[PDB]
């Protein structure tokens, strides 16, 4: 194929470059702001690591978070996204894993026994990470992108031992346009909100990756989310969007009002929504739809989709994406109402993971992901989830 570079393609989509593209701490940063600063923070990065390298980046959702991962991407790096909060010793295990070269974390954190630099205090819109004082000031018009196979392994997401799955350019376009294209049809300009963070899969595609890849704009919180602060964010931001699950939209029962004012599409995933929670918002007016995705598969494969979503039911495989069922003997199961382990297979599939036993490598077997849940499908198609496998 043609070599390509994942944040480049993401720059090169023709959206105004005067809109917004991520919100944080009552300001806004638009898609030219973030472009030139990542541009900029690439050209330290070069000097620093080289194509292929590492990156574990222990940071809350922030707009440097964002910024920081892409420009990795930029100069060939593979970052990840973990919890910033992790314990020193999942931390070490996971930059172990990967073989990091460079681990980035929060202000006053401890030294991993890779090279540690930390953020600023204060939270500032844009943070340098100390790269000023390391490799010194950016250069102007950087624009030295290494462009590789759409195949290739460009990020890691982390999900026993852990497991870093290895996502491309190939697959990451894909699981993008399936879900924020296909199926929410996302529009520029849409106020985005995802509650999850972008250590979770579920998060970064949500409010990293669907701003640049739609030209909608998210809302980043480096905070924890108290429904309380999650109170403040939807009343002062407003967003059209909203990405929960099940949990979140319990505890958002008693503020239905104030979530009613703005969200107009409201998603959720990571666990099935029981008919109760579907039901309730459904008599305020709200649908939720409920889609399951995995690390394994980059995002939401099988969905409700909008308009469309009954309760108890995870909805129909997204466009392009193909589901199967077997049975204990891995046989295809072609009957409904027949429980069995749910295989996928479509554009948001990943090559595989990055360091794996061949036990663990075999949940990606003849093309497909295991998931290892178990789910049903009615006459109609649809799915219900039925739990995990023994
Ligand atoms: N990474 C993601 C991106 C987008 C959306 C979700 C994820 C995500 O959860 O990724 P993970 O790798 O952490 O976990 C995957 C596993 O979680 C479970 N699950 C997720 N969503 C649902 C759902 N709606 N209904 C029922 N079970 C669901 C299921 O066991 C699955 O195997």
């Amino acid at each position: 194929s043609t070599l390509a570079n994942l944040t480049e393609v993401l720059f090169r989509l023709d959206f105004d470059p005067d809109t917004a593209v991520y919100h944080y701490r009552g300001q806004t940063l638009s898609r030219l702001q973030c472009r030139t600063y990542i541009l900029s923070q690439a050209s330290q990065l070069a000097r620093l690591l080289k194509p292929g390298d590492r990156v574990v980046l222990a940071l809350n959702d922030s707009p440097s978070l964002a910024c920081l991962f892409l420009a990795c991407i930029a100069v060939g790096a593979i970052p990840a996204v973990i919890n910033p909060k992790s314990r020193e010793q999942a931390l070490a295990d996971i930059a172990a894993d990967c073989q990091a070269s460079l681990v980035v974390r929060e202000a006053d954190a401890p030294s991993l026994s890779p090279l540690t630099l930390r953020a600023a205090a204060g939270r500032p819109l844009l943070d340098d990470f100390s790269l000023d004082a390391l490799v010194g000031p950016a250069d102007l018009d950087w624009s030295a992108f290494h462009r590789q196979d759409p195949a290739a392994a460009c990020f890691l997401q982390y999900t026993g031992a852990p497991k870093g799955v290895m996502h491309s350019l190939r697959n990451t376009l894909g699981f993008c346009r399936a879900f924020a294209t296909e199926l929410l049809a996302l529009q520029a300009g849409d106020r985005l909100y995802s509650i999850p963070k972008m250590f979770f899969g579920y998060g970064m595609g949500n409010s990293l990756f669907f701003p640049w890849f739609s030209g909608a704009s998210a809302l980043l919180d480096d905070t924890w989310p108290s429904p309380e602060r999650v109170l403040e964010n939807l009343v002062a931001f407003r967003p059209r969007v909203l990405f929960g699950v099940p949990a979140i939209y319990a505890s958002l029962r008693p503020q239905a009002r104030e979530l009613l004012s703005s969200v107009r599409l409201a998603f959720s995933a990571g666990s099935p929504l029981p008919r109760g929670e579907f039901e309730f918002w459904a008599a305020h007016g709200l649908e939720i739809c409920d889609g399951i995705g995995a690390t394994e598969v980059g995002h939401v494969f099988l969905a409700n989709r909008p308009g469309q979503a009954r309760a108890d039911s995870t909805g129909l495989p997204l466009p392009g994406y193909e589901c199967r069922l077997v049975d204990r003997e891995g046989h295809t199961i072609e009957e409904a109402g027949r429980q069995g382990v749910l295989l996928v297979r479509g554009p948001g599939l990943s090559p595989g993971y990055w360091r794996a036993s061949e036990e663990q490598q075999a949940r990606f077997a003849g093309g497909w992901y295991r998931t290892g849940d178990l789910f049903e499908r009615d006459e109609s198609g649809a799915y219900r989830h039925c739990g995990r496998e023994d």
